[PDB]
């Protein structure tokens, strides 16, 4: 979808009508704590917005133009065994950045950080909306600066018609209790945007594509954004029980997947082109390394970067994990210092390491952060 630095265009008003709806379809005997969390997302409205657009501005990635179109089963076939080598960190899919924005969301709410937490989720909402955006093509046409193509600027002059505000029934019904029944919020989620998303590519060869008259155009816009309004609306209302009710989503599962949230300092200097690694180290003596490696420009001066590791061993659990670190390696024989500011690391939806490091790293070293 389109939308504009500003907080405003196709992402905001989604965003914003999520909160509607939720607003018209809560039930009566809903919690109290979903209730007011919910007020307290109303008057944060505006950095639920600027989150929502966000993503097509971010300055502080990788320096790359931005695409946010991917195909439907990419999350699912990174996910299956053997179809990767280990060794190099899975790429960012909007699917996976749902969890990862999600996950930050929610560690921030409970630490009273709702401001963060809202421009979280935002984020979050930003990146369902794009896997729900029809569009589909091999070879992509972009026809502005932050990636956005004719199809979603067709939506954008004409936005305000595709408003909803209900989701069709009370969270009391079908919908929204459905989506509290999976304790696995990662699971959940996965099947849950996979649905938007395949609709959303049928929609892309019968109606939204360049070849489709522009009636086809407009009742494929009405149809995604109807489904991109109340699939947001479903992620709030999950967010909203997950932090009223102190819900857990790894409860007792196994980590197939660790996520590195790397925030560089933006001192001068601080980020390096030298080679970086991830490594874990189990209570059993077993080890195992990753190399922090994306297609842009990775660790740059104040960048904010991304980096998820398969796991060979499936069945470990968080605790089997004692220790994690980075380590860098020289490129050339030139210094180039590195200074990461903070690094969080996520398993199975929970932020399970929060740590300020600003402290330089050099030559060839280990720093532990676990
Ligand atoms: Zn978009
Ligand atoms: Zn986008």
């Amino acid at each position: 979808w389109d939308g504009k630095i500003d907080g405003t265009g196709t992402h905001a008003m989604i965003v914003t009508q999520g909160v509607s709806i939720l607003e018209n379809d809560l039930s009566k005997n809903e919690p109290e704590s979903v209730r007011k969390n919910l007020e307290i997302l109303k008057e944060n409205m505006h950095e639920l917005q600027l989150g929502s657009t966000y993503p097509d501005y971010d300055k502080n990635a990788y320096d790359l133009y931005q695409d946010h179109f991917w195909d439907p089963d990419t999350d699912n076939n990174f996910s299956k065994d053997n179809s990767w080598y280990l060794a190099y960190s899975i790429p960012d899919t909007g699917e996976s950045q749902i969890r990862k924005f999600s996950a930050l969301a929610r560690y921030e709410w409970q630490r009273g950080n709702y401001k963060q937490a809202t421009f979280y989720l935002g984020e979050a909402m930003h990146y369902f909306g794009d896997i729900d955006t029809p569009y589909h093509p091999a070879n992509v046409t972009a026809v502005d600066s932050a990636g956005h193509v004719k199809f979603e600027t067709f939506a954008e002059e004409r936005k305000e018609q595709y408003k909803i505000n209900t989701a069709g029934c009370k969270t009391n019904e079908a919908f929204y209790t459905d989506i509290l029944k999976n304790k696995d919020f990662n699971a959940w989620s996965k099947e849950y945007a996979r649905g938007f998303a395949k609709t959303g590519k049928s929609i892309y060869y019968s109606h939204a594509s360049m070849s489709h008259s522009w009636d086809d155009w407009d009742y494929a816009a009405k149809v995604t954004l109807a489904n991109s309004q109340k699939g947001t609306a479903g992620y709030i209302y999950r967010f909203l029980h997950d932090v009223s009710e102190g819900n857990d989503p790894s409860v007792g599962k196994n980590v197939k997947e660790l996520v590195a949230y790397i925030s560089t300092s933006g001192e001068k200097d601080a980020g390096t082109d030298d080679y970086m690694y991830f490594g874990i180290k189990t209570k059993d003596g077993k080890t195992q390394e990753w190399e922090m490696d994306n297609p842009g420009n990775d660790f740059m001066t104040g960048s904010k970067d991304t980096y998820t590791f398969k796991l060979k061993d499936e069945n470990l659990k968080i605790d089997d994990i004692q220790n994690m670190w980075i380590r860098k390696r020289k490129y050339t024989a030139f210094s180039d210092a590195y200074k990461p500011e903070n690094i969080k690391i996520i398993a199975n939806g929970k932020v399970v390491v929060d740590k300020d490091i600003n402290e330089w790293i050099s030559g060839n070293s280990t720093y532990n952060i676990k």
